């Protein structure tokens, strides 16, 4: 299951939470996965080791 993890600002950053440690991710710099306010949406796969940043409302 994907991880909850929150994005910042347009800086494009992204930290999420894992069982045990806690570390940070990185989003893309798309206008389609950026974050136009910090504290935004974001996902962290570990499958992939891809992180994808999302916002809404």
């Amino acid at each position: 299951l994907e991880y909850k993890g929150e994005c910042f600002t347009k800086d494009n950053t992204c930290k999420y939470k894992i069982d045990g440690k806690t570390y940070l991710a990185k989003c893309p710099s798309a206008a389609n996965t950026k974050c136009e306010k910090d504290g935004n949406k974001c996902t962290y796969d570990s499958y992939n080791r891809k992180v994808k940043c999302d916002f809404r409302h």
